[PDB]
């Protein structure tokens, strides 16, 4: 899984290319995903929450990553209705040095945290 890095350091690779239509902003779709820090640790997942996500995509609903890393931006082409995606996101464009999933100062995810998400783009909602 080597991946394409666009300008912004939001990088990618299409494990599944979908069979279907380009992701469109402002649509509510749905996904199921696993996320994980760069040591291999999981620390959110579709699965675990037992259901998809719906939500709306392109619109600030989710991290600037998923937005940018589903419906495309420069460098990075849109992802199809039911493909499988790896991305790779740069604090920037995730929780930054914040992190999230807090309790004082230790989170679930780390401040500067590059989080690397598996997305399964299962279609509109």
């Amino acid at each position: 899984c080597e991946f394409s890095v666009s300008p912004s350091g939001l990088a990618f690779c299409d494990k599944v290319v979908g069979y279907g239509p380009e992701a469109v902003k402002g649509q509510l779709i749905k996904a199921h995903y696993v996320g994980k820090l760069e040591n291999g640790k999981v620390f959110d997942s579709s699965y675990n929450r037992g259901k998809p996500l719906t939500f709306r995509i392109g619109v600030g609903e989710v991290i600037k990553g998923w937005d940018q890393g589903i419906l495309g931006s420069d460098g990075i082409p849109p992802m199809l209705t039911g493909g499988k995606r790896t991305l790779r996101i740069p604090p920037e464009l995730a929780y930054g040095d914040r992190g999230a999933g807090c309790k004082g100062g230790s989170c679930l995810i780390p401040p500067a945290s590059v989080l690397l998400f598996d997305i399964e783009y299962i279609g509109k909602a």
